[PDB]
């Protein structure tokens, strides 16, 4: 494929364009809650992700090309109790049949099985686990829950927070911002990632995120909209 | 979803984007072959479908909103003979799990069953089936291998056809338009239709093509490009 | 450049992107309002020209390469009487600086100085002067007021017309169609049309209109809406 | 206006589609270098502008709505010597008819005048004078050579920088951008801007850049590519 696009200002309840998985859904309003929520409050031991439905080409082994890609999405991840919060959410992309991996600190995305899995993400990591620096984070993570690259994060517990996502596949340079309007704080991030290396040929792209493993490290975890687009010179 | 586009210059060799059925494969090159060709020999009793990955959000029940969309798509029906030539090639939408239907005259897209399907083709007809009017057609089909509206069709054996096809949901209004870029031909029909009462929300789109049902009507149908654009107010 | 692209849903009451030429205007609803009105009536000898701010790159000396591009726009030509009409509306390119022509049957656009005049016109033309057609007509008009091609068009009096424009550099091909939503009544005619030949490097493209020369030959020639891209490959 | 894009990949030698004022101007290779380079040495006391032609509607005061526009941009600024540069280049906004302002640290943007000029800025500030911090940095700019924020920036030496420049007009939220590729490293500053009240409702956009005053301290300015975006509701 050369050129694919989708943009959505808000998703809808029953999303066919998007696949759900684990625990999350569509609210009527329309926000991808991806993690649990009952009683209108966060919910421990919570795994949810979306992927679009068309997988994006991006690399072609015939033609040995790299897709680029940026991705706009803005996020809520609101708790309960400020200093207590856990696990996060991510933009990712994994192989097409990509299904839920371990939950909490995992993300999701990740396990310990050692058989390192395909999955390239954005992170914004809201728990310090043993893999982690000491605080929260917006992470670049290469077919591990460790990441390459970090920066420390301010996460504003309940504020929408705008991110853009760009891969310039001519420089293998991928570059994470975050920006909360709220106050007009922002953080970014950047890695040289070689996605011929990491990722197959095809793949899905999504989000994935974990509330806490106990009662007390429990968040939200609600993207709002999302638009993306790749190309792929070939 | 609110808009939705995609665009291949080329298709890919295997391609993840695009859901292959019958007989549809893409050649090496990058041509999407609706119907079998053995030996570069177009061959009788084949049916091919293709359509893109993801659903495609057309109406939608709680907004009461109807998706705009336009499409562009060039294709070539090569003939051994000029006089005998059979079925067709058409650009279509249908329920995302949509499957092949009625080889021959029904295009894969209808049948004979007396249970109307759910299915909105623009058809580039080459034989004069019984429904049919007597010339080779473009025609507009709601739901029905009988043409609403159609445009009498100077095909042009082997010679490339650009397609430019649109659907304006506030006057209903969709159109249809073929040129030749060879001998800068050109053929246009439109017909007011309500894609809300023919087909359920989310639909799948791509082609549908048949060769004829004896050695003496063969051709082939291959799609060459292929750009899409949809989007629903919402 | 290599991609341009604007589009207008509807006009600004005093438009920076558009140069207006002669009589036109915007309204306050945002109509382009090409050709005078008075008192809610068309005036003759009326003559009016609108074009986007920006050149637009058709093709490059250096690099021998050709813009392709594509134009949609929406109009409406009312006359109080069915029968008597002049002159038309059509959509050009023309060098950047390029002003207004002659006026009725000349439609802003060309003249009758035996200086063959740069410009690349769509018309579509309401009254049959001695270089026309019997039938008002649409028609591809290169550096002449005399189209090289052109097909017969059945104005619908006071009914929006939905017309599509496209250029496709590769092959050279013009084709231009019209559609009346109401009636979902369709025309297209095609040219093989050399731009890098007939136009300078850089364009300028808008709109142009004239009414007749006479109190019973007139008409309005309003735009409601304006999409335009063009992509030059370099 | 309602939607205005353009991309170029590279510029042109003689840009129509680019008003190049000061000293800027195309190389033949396609930078646009906006202060001057003599036998491939940066020269000083040189001040370069270049603006799009097309004006661009960033508010409007009939329906009191505001443009969201995101652009990206790629540029070097080369110095003989790391540790003596001056003075910066710049991305804005300003008036349609904005004129070069000041040289040297006002970035051709500003002056001195105690007569407020309209302008908005995302500055790259290489020389600190005395309404700047003490380090080079990324500052937006809202009428004032004095940035409102800032965020300190590592100028690489001759490195290329990719900068990503948005507003969100739902949340008057600007938010700036950079990314050197060759090492992955990143800045970010974000601002909440009121641009109704900043700037006239059609404005000019582009880049200016000044090089030192003195012999010592210069510096080039190139521009390598520029895609830009904008949407007014309206
Ligand atoms: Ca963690
Ligand atoms: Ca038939
Ligand atoms: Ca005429
Ligand atoms: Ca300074
Ligand atoms: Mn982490
Ligand atoms: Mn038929
Ligand atoms: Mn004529
Ligand atoms: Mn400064």
């Amino acid at each position: 494929s050369e050129v694919v696009s989708f943009s959505f200002t808000k998703f809808n309840p029953n999303p066919k364009d998007i696949i759900l998985q684990g625990d999350a859904l569509v609210t009527s309003k329309g926000k991808l809650q991806l993690t649990k929520v009952k009683d209108g409050k966060p919910v421990d031991h919570s795994l949810g992700r979306a992927l679009y439905a068309a997988p994006i080409h991006i690399w072609d082994d015939s033609t040995d090309r790299v897709a680029s890609f940026a991705t706009s999405f803005s996020f809520v991840v609101e708790a309960p109790d400020e200093s207590k919060t856990a696990d996060g959410i991510a933009f990712f992309l994994a192989p097409p049949d990509t299904q839920p991996q371990k939950d909490g600190g995992f993300l999701g995305l990740f396990n310990d099985s050692n058989k390192s899995i395909q999955t390239v993400a954005v992170e914004f990591d809201t728990f310090s686990n043993t893999w982690d620096p000491s605080a929260r984070h917006i992470g670049i993570n290469v077919n591990s829950i460790e990441s390459m690259k970090y920066v420390k994060w301010g996460w504003e517990n309940g504020k929408v927070a705008n991110v853009y996502i760009s891969y310039e596949a001519s420089t293998k340079t991928l570059t994470a911002s975050l920006t909360y309007p709220s106050n007009a704080t922002s953080y970014i991030v950047s890695a040289n990632v070689d996605l011929k290396s990491a990722l197959p040929e095809w793949v899905r792209v999504g989000f994935s995120a974990t509330s806490g493993l106990s009662r007390d490290h429990v968040e939200t975890h609600d993207v709002l909209d999302w638009s993306f687009t790749s190309t792929l010179q070939a």
